[PDB]
């Protein structure tokens, strides 16, 4: 019982190394400088500086907005092939392989965001660049308020020191929830997301001998994830009045 969940538990994390650019393990390092430092942007000549410094003509605020949601669409990708090789999640129909997907990607997004983060700000474009939670919230209203919540979370989120062994498994389980709206057969989702809580359990008692509270931590950040959502996505709506993406506007429509 134990064996086939360290072994689910592997398989997950060497699917995660694949299908993920940038680990926790090497955003941390160059977070602390246990590595080539990246191009700090902190205000708007170091935007401008950074733009053609790093390899990755518009008003800021929108230019920023503009990269960070082609960023988020790559992000899905990821995701997906990350997805697709969670043990069962193929064997089930595509309609509940999509939907999964949909309403589930945002959370995985500002999850796996926080390895990303410290309190002073956020790696961007492959750990080559770092911009600040201050310069984040100086934009012009609203786009000023996008970060912050996603900063709240990771400071809290990164507290619990999790790896990238701990979060190959949350990002799963999270993936297949059962109560997501519109889908098929609940029941194959249920049994697949049982055995991946198990394994997380498992994972975190062998890999945590410092705190006997991280599962139950985990079940309340996964809740606090869809609060994220519906706060990022009504921002979106108000920016409605103000060149959204058309694949997340078909995510968004959803979400709603
Ligand atoms: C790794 C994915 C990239 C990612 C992650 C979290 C995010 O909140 C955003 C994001 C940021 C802004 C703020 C810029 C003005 C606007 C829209 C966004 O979608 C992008
Ligand atoms: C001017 C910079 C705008 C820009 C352009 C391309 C990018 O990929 C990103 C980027 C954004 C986040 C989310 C944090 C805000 C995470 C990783 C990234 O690489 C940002």
């Amino acid at each position: 019982e134990s064996a086939d969940l360290r072994a689910l538990a592997k398989h997950l994390y060497d699917s995660y190394i694949k299908s993920f650019p940038l680990t926790k393990a090497k955003a941390r390092a160059i977070l602390t400088g246990k590595t080539k430092s990246p191009f700090v942007i902190y205000d708007m000549n170091s935007l401008m500086m950074g733009e053609d410094k790093i390899k990755f003509s518009k008003e800021v605020a929108i230019r920023i907005f503009q990269g960070c949601q082609f960023r988020s669409v790559e992000a899905v990708q990821e995701i997906t092939e990350y997805a697709k090789s969670i043990p069962g999640f193929v064997n089930l129909d595509l309609n509940d392989q999509v939907t999964l997907l949909k309403y589930g990607v945002h959370e995985i997004i500002y999850t796996m965001l926080a390895s990303l983060m410290n309190k002073d700000g956020v790696l961007i474009s492959e750990g080559q660049g770092f911009m600040t939670r201050e310069f984040l919230k100086s934009l012009r209203k609203p786009f000023g308020d996008f970060m912050e919540p996603k900063f709240e979370f990771a400071v809290k989120f990164n507290a619990l020191e999790l790896d990238d062994s701990d979060l190959a498994i949350f990002i799963a389980v999270i993936i297949l929830s059962g109560d997501r709206p519109g889908l098929l057969n609940v029941k194959p989702i249920e049994d697949i997301q049982d055995n991946l809580l198990q394994a997380l359990e498992l994972q975190l008692k062998l890999n945590h001998p410092e705190s006997s509270q991280l599962f139950a931590k985990l079940l309340q950040k996964m809740t606090d994830l869809r609060q994220i959502v519906t706060e990022h996505v009504q921002l979106l709506q108000v920016i409605k009045k103000t060149s959204l993406h058309p694949l997340l506007q078909e995510i968004y429509k959803d979400l709603y």
